This record gives structure tokens, sequence and C-alpha cells, in this order.
């Protein structure tokens, strides 16, 4: 069963191929997951050499089936009932006054691996914006992700807005259009209407000479 997956510490792998405005880009994390305590650490590195965007634009695409459900909640948690077999998180991400991402990802098993795999395309950016011209502050605000059922596609339907700190005291609004459906042909939980308060610490290894994100991320279910 999805739920009992997730007991315990999972390994969690994470892969993004990435092409923004051309500027191509890969980019591979390494940690776990404790669902449990709905926790997240993970460290990307850039394989490819330099991030052509800002770190935190990157979030949301590099798993929330390591959120934590609370007990009474439990028949909402779609992420982790797709599993082993997985999900396809799919997403538009835009930029206001600027470009959006396309993303597509498939997140399941691999072994006791929990991957996420992702492709990333980004269209329409402002070569001197705040994306391309590298002006969000290097941190994270705290969000609500809100969910819903789509009985039509068998999945969810998740839409949220990331406000990306500037150092003036504005923001970069990112507005997250999502689906997930599942890949396998077993049954899922189709939630009602419910939100996942989340919060994400970015940090640095002051060691690694690569260009990089650690991460940190605490992620309950709530209403």
């Amino acid at each position: 069963k999805g739920e009992e997956l997730f007991t315990g510490v999972v390994p969690i792998l994470v892969e993004l191929d990435g092409d923004v405005n051309g500027h191509k880009f890969s980019v591979s994390g390494e940690g776990e997951g404790d669902a449990t305590y709905g926790k997240l650490t993970l460290k990307f590195i850039c394989t490819t050499g330099k991030l052509p965007v800002p770190w935190p634009t990157l979030v949301t695409t590099l798993v929330q089936c390591f959120s934590r459900y609370p007990d009474h909640m439990k028949q909402h948690d779609f992420f982790k009932s797709a599993m082993p077999e997985g999900y396809v998180q799919e997403r538009t991400i835009f930029f206001k006054d600027d470009g959006n991402y396309k993303t597509r990802a498939e997140v399941k098993f691999e072994g006791d691996t929990l991957v996420n795999r992702i492709e990333l395309k980004g269209i329409d950016f402002k070569e001197d914006g705040n994306i391309l011209g590298h002006k969000l502050e290097y941190n994270y605000n705290s969000h609500n992700v809100y969910i819903m059922a789509d009985k039509q596609k068998n999945g969810i339907k998740v839409n949220f807005k990331i406000r990306h700190n500037i150092e003036d005291g504005s923001v970069q609004l990112a507005d997250h259009y999502q689906q997930n459906t599942p890949i396998g042909d077993g049954p899922v939980l189709l939630p009602d209407n419910h939100y996942l308060s989340t919060q994400s610490a970015l940090s640095k290894d002051p060691n690694e000479k690569r260009d990089h994100m650690v991460l940190l991320q605490f992620v309950t279910a709530a209403g």
C-alpha cells in the first residue's frame, strides 16, 4: 500500500534537465524524506556549471508525497496513494511581467529510492529581468498550496502563488498551475479541497565549490 512506503526515512534522487531562453542546464539532487514529520533534506548541484536562473525559481519544480498528512486527513493524500508506480506532475509557472516555465515530472520509486525525474522548458524571459538577471534573494517564503480533485482526469489540480523576494522589498510573483495524474492502473485517493502548509530554508555548504542549493523543507496538510 502506498502510504506504508513512507513510514521510515526514504532516500530521494532528483534529476532535472532544463532549457530557459535557450540556456541549457542540468541539476541533480540527493537527500532524504521523512514523511511522518513532513520533512525533506536535499542537496542540489548544477552539473552543467553555473545555473542560468536563480536557485529559488526551481524549488517548487525540484516530492509532495513527503507531506505530513495528519491522521484525520489520511484519506486525502493522493500523492502517497499513487506509489510505488507514481504520478506525473505537470506545471506552468507564470512569472509576472516575465517568462514562464513549463515542467513535466515523474515521481516514482526505483527500488527503495523515491525519484523525481523532470524536464523544464522556459520561454519568453527578459534577459535583464528578475530571473535571467539574477535579482532574486537566496531565500524562500512559507506558502499554502491549494489542492482539489480532478475527477475527469483521475487526479488533482493544484494552484498557488510563490513570492520571490527582491532586495527593494518588492516581490517577483510566480503563479503556479499544476496537475497530477497517476502513472499506474491502480486505485488513487481523490481528495476533498484542502491545502499544504509549506516552509523552506535554503542554505549553502561553505566547502562546496559547485553551484548548489541545500534545502530543508517541512510540509503539513491542513483543512
